[PDB]
């Protein structure tokens, strides 16, 4: 083993978010954050090139987490699910832990 995740990082800001995901190395490096804008909604921000790419974390009736089709009873299996499974429809990219 029990762990913290390494990718939530609550309330911090969009452009909080690009700071941090600018300085890393890998495309797909990611966190998921408390939207500021969207009150009660989760974004995914995630390290792409010389970008930041920005999902909403989107839900269903019952509350269950989607970024596109596929949802999932928790934030923690969607994110595991786009480990090996794109985030985009444009590029393919897969979360990757950032460094630490
Ligand atoms: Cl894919």
């Amino acid at each position: 083993e029990m762990k913290p995740h390494p990718w939530f990082f609550g309330k911090i800001p969009r452009a909080k978010a690009e700071e941090m995901l600018s300085k890393q190395r890998h495309d797909g490096a990611f966190l998921i954050r408390e939207s500021e804008s969207a009150p009660g909604d989760f974004s995914l921000s995630v390290k792409f090139g010389n970008d930041v790419q920005h999902f909403k974390v989107l839900r269903d009736g019952a509350g269950k987490y989607f970024l596109w089709v596929v949802k999932f009873n928790s934030l923690n299996e969607l994110v595991d699910y786009h480990r090996s499974t794109s985030v985009s429809r444009n590029q393919q990219i897969f979360l990757r832990d950032i460094e630490q």
